[PDB]
């Protein structure tokens, strides 16, 4: 608990460091990231911190309440998403994000998770058809990391 | 917590893959590690999760309850002791340790932290002096990964 931090890495040139600080009942999630394609990418936390297939391995996203995927914002909401990061620049940008919802709490504590940061934007709470409805059309992740304690 | 990996990384060429079972009051660690020497092979949980700037950023040897540096088997050593690690002829190391101590549990838990290897023995804090008492002496790292939650 309190304080965690994750090193976002992959075989392209995406890389971001994010770290997590729990400010009571909510998580203050910031980071840069870096080597990408400029917009809004699917930003995300998956299940597992699983490496042994790269970002595969990682798995779904973080539902322990069994729903669906939407935006940081829905209620209608999978634990893991907290939606889209901005690229501009270089390709880089923007990590600040504070949620009610994740945590590292346990039953619902996000490490020893992945954080990935996936390669197309997240239709977020509405949109597509079936993958949006839990996934979020975002696609090839590029970098993931395992969110490990810090302090 | 009921399962976790560890993907032993490091900056040589030593790797390896160890595994965590949470099957009693007691955790099974499993694995297999190439890259080493010969020899023992000091085998820590590091207190902390990122190499956000190597295996350095990890820390010291998980001690939560300020006690002294030793061996798996000792009353008085840190919840990160593990001992050593021997290696072959070339290669490989076989681990299969299973340890009263840790878990994924909470608390004393290890999931988010680091796994980590080093140059040269453990000699289980007593053999020699000041710094024994500490990090055992089993020396220096080059392999480790963050400890994370498994399917
Ligand atoms: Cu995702
Ligand atoms: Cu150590
Ligand atoms: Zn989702
Ligand atoms: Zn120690």
């Amino acid at each position: 608990a309190t304080k965690a931090v994750c090193v976002l890495k992959g075989d392209g040139p995406v890389q971001g460091t994010i770290h997590f600080e729990a400010k009571g009942d909510t998580v203050v999630v910031t980071g840069s990231i870096t080597g990408l394609t400029e917009g809004d990418h699917g930003f995300h936390v998956h299940q597992f911190g699983d490496n042994t297939q790269g970002c595969t391995s990682a798995g779904p996203h973080f539902n322990p309440l069994s729903k669906k995927h939407g935006g940081p914002k829905d209620e209608e909401r999978h634990v893991g998403d907290l939606g889209n990061v901005t690229a501009d620049k270089n390709g880089v940008a923007i990590v600040d994000i504070v949620d009610p919802l994740i945590s590292l709490s346990g039953e619902y504590s996000i490490i020893g998770r992945t954080m990935v940061v996936h390669e197309k934007p997240d239709d977020l709470g509405r949109g597509g058809n079936e993958e949006s409805t839990k996934t979020g059309n975002a696609g090839s992740r590029l970098a993931c990391g395992v969110i490990g304690i810090a302090k």
